[PDB]
């Protein structure tokens, strides 16, 4: 076809577009999920971390200098 | 600008879509096998941590009581 | 022979400061432990998430063994 | 007379348990202080690999950068 082709790759083109458009809405439906997800864990670290480090006055200043 | 001009464009940019879109298939793909590998680390790092208050709580407290280690 | 005294109560103190560390070592491992709870939630929070967004995003050729 | 013998032992058995439970106590944060040094080695690199997964999968991303 010369037009049938045409009105073919119109309707590929824009069903291919859609497509794309709203998996790129649940890929950052995604990285948003994700990042304070992380955001989360690297809290609940990093008290768990300070836990630690004053739990870490259990001791002399000599015998525990690390970290 | 025309009808075999915007054809021969169509035909370019659906199959630079349905490259496009492939690419970002395979590195989704990438994407959940990297981080289904971090992730285990993760837990295969945990159950360290875990464990090794698991021993440490009913061998330094004897006498005492354990919550659930 | 009357320096029995000082060794009676050199025993009741050294006692006493092992059970003050008995009363730390109770308190550092149960706090210890729901703040390690915590982070342990975190984890299958994060994992399923990416259980769900690994098959709701991904043809099902890519059974990624980690993911149920 | 022999109590002034079994009183000065049970000291230094006192006086080294509480020594000894000092040096395991100290030996149990040695190996925690590096235990979650392993899991923050998992963190960065699990978040590096969002930030360089996020970046390069999508155009405008809110915590990376």
């Amino acid at each position: 076809g010369n037009i049938q082709q045409q009105i073919q790759l119109k309707s590929e083109l824009a069903s291919a577009e859609a497509k794309m458009e709203e998996q790129k809405q649940q890929l950052e439906r995604h990285f948003e999920q994700s990042a304070n997800l992380l955001e989360n864990m690297a809290e609940d670290y990093k008290k768990l971390y300070t836990h630690f480090a004053q739990n870490s006055e259990q001791l002399l200043p000599e015998s525990n200098q690390v970290e």
